[PDB]
């Protein structure tokens, strides 16, 4: 069942994003960003609960879940400044948003209501978090113009 | 129209519910298992609370609610231990379940979004009402393969 | 450098074992033991941060990490019972134990106090730890003798 | 007074048409990631529209009609490019604002209506403060828009 | 011999460091940067104090103290700028942990087992501490590239 395979890949796809999240936060203290560091941890912690929730919604529904390797960061190694950083996760939320749109389709494809429902919460989250990344990653973009001045946002914000 | 008549239906499931549960209790009570018999009674009154929300919804949205019988409850002429009725009340959360999903592809045929609107959280109980169910079930079968161990059960939770 | 490496490796370690943890605690949860199934989510949670703990200290400590894959849990295909779980836990929190002392043999050799300070409460977690999981599985052990009676005490948890 | 009834009238929907402006001035702001701004925008839209709510209560209570006109569809936000532009365009409408009450208050003192004109006195004190205040933050933007990025540190700092 | 000689010479690096510390807040203060020589002011006394636990647990151990000249700070004739000066503090940090690492090196040796237990705290202080001036230099160095920039730090932050 396309269903069950696709909501084990989502609770893949929640960890996968919790992982990438902390490589951002690594590269950002490596880097003296402590501000953007702490940002990005909190939202490594948030994924992984939204992983945790899908677990607890699979296991009170009868979707057997089997945990799969959660592969490694690949976009920090060729992070050069915070923007490449703040790029790759817009595209994370991007990705993250396709997948439950494609697990809701599924959902609805079966008429699975009581799936569709558990989603519409993280479906109304996805519009606020690519909304909020994509805002942050205007103002990087737009302050790094001026040589220290995006340091202003770590430190301030 | 079949989107009315499911809706009035649900409201009958719930009532149908409530009056099992309480049966339930009766048998558990008979039995000297007060505990999950105030577990039974509780639900009891949820059910009935369910419904009274359905009807409260049926009346602004202009559907017709004709409250059918309340049927006698039949499975408590055959239980005869705690697993017996716990089953039961499994396959009544299970009937419950289906009522409502029946009820959904209904309103989702015709396009009725407050309908469907109304139903989500009603479908997310139903999974924790199931998940719950079952996890006592297994506890009661598994508690009950020694003598006397299943009136710890009672005694300690519930 | 072997100290970099191990410290790399020791990251890993925590983060696996999280993993190992919420399978656990999965397994618990699709059979009905919700009690075991919490102290699992917890313990997966404490692992984390554990892990997080290590990045935070390299960070500082300019000990580059980068993050590897967390490999899928694998004991969750054989176990049948508790008792099955928790033996597996334990081999999880000695297999702990035995990669921070090899880190602090490390940091030994390389006369890296720094590190060996920042491992000696973890070396002192980890004997609770130990101890903490084989008093349960001998007692998940003893319980078991008698049909139904561990399930009465998941309850009473 | 039909002239005084008139602008009396007019003044409302003169309080609304200001409301959407503002409400335009928050959308544009949003939609370019200026959210501190857009936030402002948003409040003086609301208080905009309290004000055309204050001289509807007062029509009603001095029994002078009110008939409710189309609220124009705002128009500048085609042709902003930059908060300099957005900000411009408020301080345009202020004045024009202010400009609405001094000839509604023109009407009254012609017509001796000494009620009006006491209404209308918090208003005009309200305009002043308002133009100052706009032309203010316009000073402040048009400065700091000279070096690049640094307007987007007064939305994130203050607003 | 050399361990009591070593764990002198640490007080001496204590108030020495102070001293470099209230240098620093003295170049600041001169020239208008009243937010880092409040900084400066802040760490000239917290490294004194550390110097105080030196001399306690000496006396405690029997470890004969004699204090020394504290000499006079030299970096800050050549000072110029805000880098300099928290290049110059990096480096005194950098040498701090040196003349820790020294010392704890003679304890080993020595089987000190109190002495080593004593410094734990201090190796891992200074761990956070070269760290934190490392960020705040990079925030300075960054920040320096445009005219004015850099004076916000201190205003602000
Ligand atoms: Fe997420
Ligand atoms: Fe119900
Ligand atoms: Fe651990
Ligand atoms: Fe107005
Ligand atoms: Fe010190």
């Amino acid at each position: 069942e396309e269903l069950l395979d696709l909501f084990n890949r989502q609770v893949t796809q929640e960890f996968t994003a919790s992982q990438v999240y902390l490589s951002a936060s690594i590269w950002f203290d490596q880097n003296d960003w402590e501000g953007m560091a702490a940002y990005m941890l909190a939202q490594s912690a948030e994924e992984r609960e939204h992983g945790l929730g899908f677990v607890d919604f699979a296991n009170k529904r009868n979707i057997p879940i089997e945990l799969q390797a959660v592969p490694a960061p690949v976009s920090c190694a060729e992070w050069s400044s915070p923007e490449d950083v703040w790029q790759s996760i817009l595209e994370l939320e991007q990705a993250n948003t396709r997948s439950l749109l494609n697990l809701a389709e599924a959902a609805s494809t079966c008429h699975d209501f009581a799936v569709m429902a558990f989603l519409n919460p993280f479906h109304l989250q996805q519009v606020n978090e690519e909304d909020k990344i994509g805002s942050i990653l205007a103002k990087v973009t737009d302050e790094n113009r001026t040589p220290g001045l995006l340091r202003s946002l770590d430190v301030v914000s």
